[PDB]
């Protein structure tokens, strides 16, 4: 029931008594551990899966609960009064809206509950830009761009999200196609291998197919695909003035900048799913700022991504006979040296996984105090380049699913009708 | 049910059946997942909580019946007569003893079915020694020495392990104290600094206060302390022409060998209990080999460790005043280059980790293919470094408890009774 969580380096223990108030499924059981499947079902949301209305009065009572004890007004004339009239409104209209305080608390409490984020100490912070009133692609792509530009400022990057109308019968739904909303072109060729980035090659086919001309670089742009009220998608190229790259250098090789790199300031997740009061917001791209080794580690390094590790290691002159002398290993370091050192450089923001992993334990430590514990998924949270030297790896984590949350939706392109 | 897990990398899907035949608990629920907890209830034996005939014969039945199957005899004339042999047994000693055979089996999936282990694809080579005929420590003491001469094999190593008599009302218990055979003295000093290995310093003042007189160096082997049919251990220092060991040094940097390191080459793990048939096994050290990471990271690496990385950092003149200049992941992998050179040079068998995980990602798919699935811990299969250029971080794994198995326990020292 009340349960214990220890550092194995420190020897702290911390009480966890939030997971009581868990509302949504893990995956497990008794019997079997699934702490490593990237996508169970409940971590997903279906489209078919429209809110009933008996359905959705528990959930925005509990929502307008936790909402109401926030603002230390629980059981209040206010707190009552608005109880009735979400209620009422259910009973007339089959969904509700959301006061702009909700809203800005539950998108804030979506970020605060992501037990895979490690940058959840900036969690209350965040940025809301509320696109209810949207109603065409040019609509959201005018949205995209304000927020882009205003995440970027010029390098200080700053979190916000952008939340499009909420989900009705599930034919209305408004989605971006692109998975962030600033990602490079991948193609492959005659020749059987990839340009750019193998991740988005097949959306980067549904791009052309719907008529970009694509400049075939090894790091174009994506255009934006947006789809407002079940509407067929749109194209748009965000003006490169507000795409802030950073070239990639590193601090004592000349050489390196010779392979021409580079990579994007703003990470700003676009796919995922926005659940408040049982209401689902189907389109919220967010944003912040990125952990060096997301780029290093991940998208350079990755066999199915940038894979270049075997290049960088040639170019270091390493002996790459034999897994044994640790190249992969050294030019990793090396790659991640170089991307801080090239972000830190331009004066874009960027954390280190030693930073990060740092103030996030320290937040879980706030969290404790302050809330009664804080859900985390240690397989996600411990970085993916030098895991043990941070103080995550040896942090027990509990894991389980809070309302408001993000949640993964299927690909639209497999679930839209023309 | 069936199961299904795909590898991010590969898309290689692969289904889980096996998960079918799992007797345990994991220690998760639907709305809690313990997946990162170290020492979950469920994965440890306390040895007041020892078995009634009640509960036993079904855990009897169902290993002999996994044990039929294995030799192609379910249903035999051979498999039935034991079932009635192993009640009649039960009934009546309110226990039972496993043939060599059972035992060899026992211990081969004990093995095979640790979910937290990347050496798994090496199951089937297990030396099992039976020292069930151990009747005192100086017996302990002299079984073990035969393991480590054997295992060690002159820096060939071979996995061995070596079985002693089982639990009966644990209070006649046998256990070794020491959580591997093969340890370094830790230290604590008045000014709180310490000497030798962090991991170990309550270990040592327990052998100092047991007798032993300590050279009180950076690099001493503890001595062995033995406990036999529920008595108050012993002292016995292994013969140090029985310990192999590896000074460390690097390819590239001359200046390496003068921090003075080096390591031992034989992992053998001595604090699991092992359970077969519903029978607990409480001392059963077991030994392998080492993969690379397991000494250059954790040993040497860990801040609660010998924590080398200052002084290698210092020695290389990295930028150490921010941690965004990755001083610290830049020492960890010279510290790690050097520990796979020296062991290589010396001719100690040793594995790298990107050897090792592809390795256990084959041996994973075919235990998909002819057992109908492979129960892994990811969280502990991943390496501690390098974790996404390794394919096991991009392989999803289904975690689950099967018989029969290794467990913790709790330290001896914690719940034993003294005889004075
Ligand atoms: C401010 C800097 C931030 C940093 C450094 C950061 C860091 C990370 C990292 C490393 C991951 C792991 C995912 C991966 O490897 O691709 C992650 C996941 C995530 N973050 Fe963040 N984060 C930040 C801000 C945000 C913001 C603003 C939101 C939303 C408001 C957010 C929500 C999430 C979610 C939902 C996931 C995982 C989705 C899932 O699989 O369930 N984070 N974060
Ligand atoms: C062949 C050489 C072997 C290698 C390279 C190897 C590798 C490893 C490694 C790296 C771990 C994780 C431990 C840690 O990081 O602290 C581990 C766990 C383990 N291995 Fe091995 N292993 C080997 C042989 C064996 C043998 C012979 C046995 C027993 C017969 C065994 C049983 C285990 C068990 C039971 C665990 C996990 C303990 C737990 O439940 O928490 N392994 N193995
Ligand atoms: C706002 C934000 C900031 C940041 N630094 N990093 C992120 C990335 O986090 C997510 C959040 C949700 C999904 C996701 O992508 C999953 C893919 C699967 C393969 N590896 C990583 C990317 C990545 C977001
Ligand atoms: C036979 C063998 C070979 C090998 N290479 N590595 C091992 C390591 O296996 C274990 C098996 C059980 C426990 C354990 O360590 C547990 C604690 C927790 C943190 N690490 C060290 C001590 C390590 C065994
Ligand atoms: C199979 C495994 O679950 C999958 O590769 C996960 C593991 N941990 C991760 N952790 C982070 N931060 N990001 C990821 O994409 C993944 N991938
Ligand atoms: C808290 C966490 O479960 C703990 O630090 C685990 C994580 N993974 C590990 N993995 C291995 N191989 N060895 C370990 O000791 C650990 N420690
Ligand atoms: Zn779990």
């Amino acid at each position: 029931r009340f349960l214990k969580v220890k550092n194995w380096e420190t020897d702290v223990v911390l009480t966890d008594t939030l997971h009581l108030k868990s509302t949504l499924e893990t995956g497990c059981t008794e019997h079997i551990c699934m702490g490593s499947i990237m996508l169970p079902s409940q971590h997903t949301r279906k489209p078919e899966d429209v809110r009933t209305k008996d359905q959705l009065f528990p959930l925005a009572k509990e929502f307008l609960d936790q909402y109401y004890s926030s603002i230390k007004r629980f059981g209040s004339k206010a707190h009552m009064d608005r109880l009735e009239e979400v209620n009422k409104e259910i009973e007339s209209t089959s969904t509700y809206q959301l006061k702009d305080t909700e809203l800005i608390y539950g998108a804030k409490h979506a970020w605060r509950n992501a037990s895979r984020c490690v940058g959840r100490i900036q969690w209350s912070k965040l940025q809301v830009f509320d696109a209810r009133d949207c109603t065409t692609a040019h609509g959201m792509f005018n949205y995209i761009c304000n927020h882009v530009k205003y995440a970027t400022n010029k390098g200080n990057l700053r979190s916000a999200i952008t939340i499009f109308p909420q989900r009705t019968d599930g034919k209305h739904d408004f989605r971006v196609w692109n998975s962030q909303l600033i990602r490079y072109a991948g193609y492959k060729q005659p020749d059987g291998s990839t340009l750019g980035d193998p991740a988005n090659v097949q959306f980067t086919e549904i791009c052309i197919q719907q008529g970009w001309k694509a400049p075939r670089g090894r790091f174009d742009v994506l255009p934006l695909l947006l789809q407002a009220n079940g509407n067929d998608p749109e194209l748009f190229q965000i003006p490169p003035e507000l795409v802030l790259e950073v070239p990639i250098r590193h601090p004592k090789f000349d050489w390196f900048k010779d392979l021409g790199l580079k990579w994007y300031g703003l990470p700003a997740v676009s796919n995922m799913l926005l659940e408040i009061g049982g209401l689902e917001f189907s389109a919220c791209p967010f944003s912040g700022w990125y952990m060096g080794t997301e780029i290093g580690v991940r998208d350079y390094c990755d066999n199915s991504r940038y894979n270049i590790l075997e290049e960088v290691a040639k170019k270091m002159d390493l002996d790459m006979r034999k897994t044994s002398s640790l190249w992969k290993d050294q030019a990793l370091v090396e790659i991640n040296i170089a991307v801080l050192y090239s972000f830190q450089s331009d004066k874009v923001t960027i954390v280190d996984h030693h930073s990060a992993t740092e103030s996030f334990i320290k937040h879980m430590e706030n969290e404790y105090r302050c809330r009664g514990g804080c859900p985390a998924d240690w397989v996600w949270i411990v970085p993916p380049m030098s895991g043990s030297i941070t103080p995550v790896f040896h942090q027990e984590m509990l894991n389980y699913r809070l309302t408001p949350s993000f949640e993964y939706q299927p690909d639209p392109w497999n679930t839209h009708v023309w």
